[PDB]
């Protein structure tokens, strides 16, 4: 899938306002194979690491827990959140085949992150889910 | 090879005691002590849960989870991230640093409230840690 | 950590020099996070994937291993050597925070790519630590 | 799969056999999933690392390289070798289900490990194979 036009218009939209409701550095849109679909920073945040790095990495990831997550008897987990001394990384199925990703800093409340990440990523699921069919 | 820890005596028995009071606490349904090599170092389980996964198996992923999530860890300006949560539908997965060669790992599933788990589950990383060390 | 002036230049030479000793394709030093600190490529050679992913991919692998080291009594792997029917991949420890990786298809002698890599690596990883020094 | 009977003794005396050609201190037939389905040790090597330990980190590396692989256009790595300063690591592909594992030291010359490395795991591939028939 490849976001243009009217909903990636919609798509970014959905990441300004979970910036803004979560406190989140910056957000992003990513295929399960780690192709950014679309991206936002906070403008009072710094320059963000290299974006497709960071998404390359996250796919990367994505594929690694499903073992951990098969011998729990799950297909695959739907939700991390990785938390170091300084930041946070929170990410979240948003359909089938995409997945929600806010980097955060101490200034972004977890639960604040958490609950307005899972409504940006059911969000961005039926956007992507309709960019893909017509 | 051998663990970056082995616990008995005195030290086994303050951890399996951290450990059972935090199953207790959290709702959770298995607690862990692993090295960051996979080795278990202590772990109990739920009265109430079924046969856990294979233990030494879950060990061994986290181990592996821990050194692979390095790389995104020093992207975001961090030498490793300190604590992860895994979320599935039913299932989760809880793990914490417990000082700086061992994890502690809880896993659980939906009667575990996950405020629990990480209050809770913060509290025994540090007892473990500050237990770790001593031994 | 980003190579610049002549630090960044020794760096590029050695990496040129290797491609033409080891007939492989492709030669970066990158760091542990998937930067990539300088990178070279054989004028014979296709273009190349994306190097950025590349390095992200072979840092990602280089954090990943270490797992399987310590359970065999080492604290990583210096070498890896990962080969497909066509392409193969040869990553060296260039120090403790840098790597030299080397992309390579049937026509790049095996044993030349090891053993002028290692040496290559050695010279990057001095490159590399008198750049910050 | 599981292997019993027939075809697990055919198995285990294709390990033995690599054992003794190669020098190598362990050796391992274990399923993508990281099941060991057969494993051998050399008698003059120390006491081993938790085999079904190491077997779901190989299982692991087999799956997380594959990404790498496709980059350089390729379905996967068939061969690895990851080196330390004393210990090495050899995978290799058992047919499309399996995975053949040597753990070495700086006595086995690496030319003979993959030699017979191979060798073993097109033989192991074909027990598999009818094995799973
Ligand atoms: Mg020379």
């Amino acid at each position: 899938l490849v976001l243009y036009g009217a909903p990636y218009e919609r798509a970014v939209e959905v990441l300004e306002e979970t910036l803004r409701e979560t406190g989140a550095r910056y957000a992003l849109l990513i295929d399960r194979k780690g192709f950014v679909l679309a991206h936002k920073e906070a403008l009072w945040a710094p320059k963000p690491p290299p974006l497709d790095t960071l998404a390359t990495l996250v796919a990367g990831n994505a594929a690694a827990t499903q073992a951990l997550a098969k011998l729990l008897g799950e297909a695959r987990f739907q939700e991390e959140v990785h938390q170091g001394e300084r930041m946070g990384l929170y990410v979240d199925e948003a359909g089938e085949h995409a997945l929600l990703v806010l980097v955060f800093d101490e200034t972004a409340p977890l639960g604040k992150v958490k609950l307005h990440g899972k409504r940006a990523s059911e969000a961005l699921a039926r956007i992507a889910e309709e960019a893909l069919a017509n």
